[PDB]
């Protein structure tokens, strides 16, 4: 309610600070009814200069079809008639032709609007891209991973917001990384942090397993570990685990119970042991949880693309374009450093 | 609401039965946390509580905390007891190619967790509750050792979330780490048995991150685990792999994936491992703004249940109310 | 000659069949090298060509290089063909379990490849010849998704080595990285079963680094693929392990491990590895000099066949009339089961 | 046909430059029928100065059977005869006394003509030996790597030459390692690219799979790997992989599908990734091909020592003596130094 | 004789320093070989022992079977003691990042052996002795997790083998069931400076089934072991992988394997796992005709030792006078 | 002491009863000092018929070196020149022939006494054979294992004699399986009381551990288990374990420690968990206890074949031989049925 308006505002201050322009968001599903709909509110706020990927005649076409004529301008662009289009193809197939890709096969990507728009993004000609409503996230994530990449020392981790009353949680890596190694919780424990410093915020992370500081070997231990690396790189946080989820978000649990732990007032970051665990978690809390829950947003790679989950609203993908634009104001103004 | 007509079988159960109450042993007859729950439940006539612990400190316990309502309640020093000689040698003889020498024996029986354990076993109690002050692990090996699963069972906690017009249940909690595609089949069998018993259709998700994929690992085992289910309960629908949103949501369903066998949402959720069973339930508890009770062990040939080390009063309240359900429907099986 | 006689088997039972000439669909429809191999098909009536893609783009592409006998061919578009919905929608009912929802099942559909593969499931072609264009993956998982392997089969490529008087054949040149010793066992047999068909006696040899060893790992997985093999067909002579010299040339047999089954040299030979095959025949058709045909998909249950991607047009030729020849042979068993 | 008088002639260039000496080679199996053919011809042509091992009295008897009147002089020695035996014996023992070799056993195995051929070579007694006409390979092997052994970050690989009509192929590793690591792939092109420029070739490395340019995981990233190791330590070399065969033989296929490929003109160093491949492919090469495969030769051991196929004809042993005498001369012009 | 010259040492120790003698704690205070042991043990002067149980139930025990000399050794309850509740917060401290709570600390140091470990790292005790009526890893575990291992040692059991002329030393006969080559090597590090203590040069085999071999498995693992260890201690004689007969007979060494660096037999024998170790030692002890003593425990903080639960009254004297030793020594060592 | 002098009076019976004739017992080492002295003790005492292999000349030079004029008549069999040679070779290479074999490599195992002495003793040419005086473990009993080869469902397995003064051990497996499964370990059980069933004693087993009754993973389940396969296959004996050595020896202490245990009176059969921990022991008690240690004798083999340790003495193979010589009647009466 208050958060998302919030980051909306965050976006008009960015905006009139760099000469009224808007972040360049390219959707690859230019022909989508839920992305249309949602872009049909998210005009009327200012917050990006749209641009749909398809058939110039299909996407006017549906947009009537769905009667909403506040997009009757938006930039349309068809990948294969695009003038870069060429220009793309050989990039990409430089890029894989040691992967297994002829330059057929790199012709016939690059007219894959999730491969043009990760191009486009990559290349400057978009300042981040939507994508994942009709497909699976594998799908939709590895022309991202494949063409923008991870930026140094990063690892590609979905995050999560959960929005309750007067604090938000982040959950990560609920998308990616199946089992990652103490050593990759560690890193997206960090980069969720620094997610939760943007806005504010004292990040306070926990390292979640089915146990409260056993250090039992497997998870136990892995989370242990994961928070003790952690706490050598960002010595100014607190970091804690292995501890179970209730134990993390519930300060009064904690103090009771474990109190010699360095984590007080209860985690706002929640960092999993394994995909299974952060990806059913997200997705219960927001169908019985009764609380908002936005994202995930894909931390980790050098250029601002956000995946949608399949299951997304049509509000979701509102919330999640909203974040995409803050991310990609962000990414432009260090690239300008 | 659901736990008043809990409350409301189970007394049910005893005009049925003599007015008789189960009883239910507590290991830890000094918590602060049992005793406070207790004084609410021996106002609703739940079951027939028996502490475990030295007397005079069990009493002056209850003095400190002021609830007048517990100076009746029976109190039993395991080592004192009459039975104590006789567990002694139920133990040793059940463990003695276990590594368990007849002393050892004699040294666990005088620790209340065992006691209780086999005060349950043996039928001198109903039921037992324990786990308020000791990690799950610690607590539910005397259960396991002592009192054991019946067969072709398999120990797991189960869960339920209560929401307006329906419960969930979630399992496995507590006990597997990481069950494979038989052992979740199972799981889900023991699951779909105990909503059977509050006359409701058991709707069965065998969750992963994907959503019908089947690919090696998870998704594979969660796809294999509902054919298992499947197989075995041809009457239930039973289906994954799904994402835990597909499973609940019977909109998602039907719009993403409407050749699945699974109708109106799933009320049965299993899980591939145990950091998110355990994860899951813990934060729908805190944050989801809905009741979630147990966990409670399924799989065990008597009635035992271990509280989370987190649990409040009010949970061990629920968690007494449906041990007692449980003492009084193992306690006809065994009439049989 | 070894092509000329299959030819002629083709059109021997082409007679006798009404006339009719087994239908064969080409997803690369606008293929320089599939094209032109078809201008010589077509002077021998081996089959009728379907070509998969635009039709204006293909005949574009037949007026561009001058082959004036394919005017007059079949051309099919798949997402205009009238079974398109149809077809969608049995590729998402196989596929709805393993990762693949109806949108994709759509886009799957529209490729040539899943186009082609179900219109030989289907009945609405007798086989097909792809992967002029792709690499062999990205040619064989339509294939393997959509048509499948019969019972007790495994799909795996087999070529054919044509020496003076006698010919080889070498496999799985193509499918698995490294088969057990079952999975070598029924290579051999869908190889021997190929090498009857021609009026040859197959002789089996198991192919290693090592003669008769037995010792661990390849060797003695060969070993006991021989035995599998030799139990399941009694009346063949199949043995192993063995170097390769020792398989072919009985005289190296015979001085040197006369107590082995195999007489008169192999000309079956399984390999234990995918780099071992695919290397051997790779180097035997570049370096030698005897002709290889193939590889040939064998083991699924309908005829479709992958060109490796560095062929000739001459290889698409060769791979065209034996595809003739296994689709007409698939299409009577098919009847025979109706 | 050609190749070999060629190699012929650098034997006697290399003799004649130092005194006409003949290098020494030492064969164990001094009454093998095959063996003494063949040493007819290479006496005739002052290829070496041969050393027959095996009791005096039949080596003498197997001659005059065979009626070669042009052995009677040749050098005859019987290992347990020898002066040197004795020394020979201790050196062994204290060689392979930690690896389960009691003095009584290093006394049979020194008593065996293969060991004592090993030992001589090893000792400068002889300048090479050629053995493994009546045994398999790992048994004639086994002795040369127990007491020659292998020169620093040397492997033992065989090696094979496919005369082609313009040019030779050379194949390995064709007999020793049953799955070589990249590292030891990258090697073993190494041996073979100094042993082609030996001849005055420009060495062009194929590191073979039946993958083109993938990198997938197993063989494909291994052989991509090996290629990448070796292009470390010959910058100025042309290495290339993971290839298919004909893509690295046939330049035309190469630059038709593979532009990028830093292999022009052809392979011709092939190394393989298994030993199924390298055996299985020199070996069917040789039968059904057209064309002369001659080897294998041991690469990668301090001192010239090969091992005869157990499959050689007697043209085999001339052609494998005489590569045999030219890396002997080799060897013994590097010592010089 | 032996034994003989050890009691002698420890008198001659703490006449050195005022006649202390050194406080062994026993846990198993109404253990019936501990106490005939002590009734020895006190007329030699060996050590203050200290009992631990209810008092009264120990002296009951003392005059039933008739031990007159421990009317006036010492006798602690541990939930009693005054610093009961400092060491309650002490293991909490240690452990509570290993799965144990503040009131799971409470029972466990209320357990004699837990109570025994605490008084002996915190100094209010020199050592102590238990393992006499439970199994080695009950006894051992408490130990481990209260006084644990000193930097780079590895706790490893050790036993005297006393022939005529000399003393075979075996290890590691109780802790690590398959050290690796790594961890024998300070095995027998640890066992030299044993060797060393009693004035004679510690000669080390690497015990195999294998003479001089080095094929893989337990000969290649012995061999290198012995290479890491002369590594460390390049003034000692370290061999192997060789066979038990060739370790310690020197003519059958010379004989077969004279390139050897073990000349005059082997006096350290480290086994490469748990089976050959401890099934040696106690075949060595029944059926030969040469006293063993031990198991002492190397490589921990402060001095513990966990007899045998086979145990006879004459091995727990003997235990008792090492680990006195044992104690004198350590004591000398944290002074500095 | 008595129990050696039990045995020869046995062989007495046996051969009194039996014409008077005696075991053919062949040695493959003609030539071994040891060998040659413990048979001067052995002959006086009617054990067996000797049979030396090796040169005749070699071997009577031997004998006379060592002035035993007791052997001056013993027969002396010189492989390679003996009438069997060729049928040996032919049956020795059709057994190995698909196990890497040739038919020369047959010949030239055939001309080792070793396989020669198998191959006597297989064929029936003699009834036993005592080896390895000379030569490690392995390679004495390899050429038994491939020629005589193991009962049905039997296992090669050594097993040592403890000769304590009321009473023997036997300890097993002493020389063969390095980690013996449970089923494999309950075999070697069996093949170990039917010996002491022989000697008119009841067998009494206990599978060692290093652990009393805990049946935790790893060596105690194997044991445990181990146990109770032996008994399902003799339900007449007292089996039992897991047990520590000195439980499974002393009455006393398991009546007082494990009174539920079915082994009473102590075990006289220790079965041991792996091959570290059994040849350790017999070791160990050899050397350092105070009691006679016999053999290993090669138990599970289908004819009577002994290897004596490398390390025995004169006395030992004179104990090795006499218990061979009651093997070789007892097979022997076994095959005339
Ligand atoms: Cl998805
Ligand atoms: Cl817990
Ligand atoms: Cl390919
Ligand atoms: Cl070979
Ligand atoms: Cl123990
Ligand atoms: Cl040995």
């Amino acid at each position: 309610k208050v958060f998302i308006r919030s980051a909306i505002n965050r976006v008009h201050q960015n905006s009139a600070a760099n000469g009224g322009e808007l972040p360049r968001i390219v959707f690859p599903e230019g022909t989508s009814t839920k992305v249309l709909k949602a872009l049909a509110t998210l005009v009327e706020e200012k917050i990006c200069q749209p641009i749909l990927l398809g058939y110039p005649e299909r996407v006017k076409e549906k947009i009537k079809a769905l009667d909403i004529p506040l997009l009757n301008d938006v930039s349309i662009v068809h990948p294969s008639s695009h003038p870069k289009y060429f220009s793309f193809v050989e990039k990409l197939y430089s890029l894989r032709q040691r992967k297994g890709i002829n330059l057929g096969r790199a012709e016939r990507l690059m007219a894959d609007p999730n491969y043009f728009a990760a191009m486009m993004v990559n290349q400057g000609e978009a300042d981040g891209m939507v994508s994942g409503s009709s497909i699976n996230y594998a799908d939709a994530v590895r022309p991202i991973l494949q063409t923008i990449g991870v930026y140094k020392e990063g690892i590609p981790a979905g995050l999560n917001f959960v929005l309750l009353e007067d604090k938000f949680l982040v959950l990560a890596d609920t998308t990616v990384n199946l089992n990652p190694t103490a050593e990759q919780c560690a890193q997206i424990a960090l980069q969720a942090a620094k997610i939760v410093e943007y806005f504010g915020i004292e990040p306070r992370v926990a390292m979640l397993s089915y146990s409260n500081f056993s250090g039992a070997e497997g998870t136990p231990r892995k989370m242990k570990k994961a928070a003790e690396i952690a706490r050598s790189l960002r010595p100014d946080l607190m970091i804690e685990g292995d501890m179970q989820a209730d134990t993390a978000v519930n300060p009064e649990i904690m103090e009771r119970l474990f109190p010699f732990s360095g984590l007080k007032g209860g985690a706002n970051v929640l960092v999993f042991p394994n995909l299974e665990s952060s990806n059913i978690a997200y997705k219960l809390i927001q169908q019985i949880g009764k609380a908002e829950v936005i994202g995930p947003f894909l931390t980790g790679v050098r250029r601002s693309a956000n995946v949608l989950q399949r299951t997304t609203t049509v509000d979701g993908i509102v919330n999640s374009v909203v974040f995409t634009a803050l991310e990609a104001q962000y990414i432009k103004e260090v690239l300008k450093s």
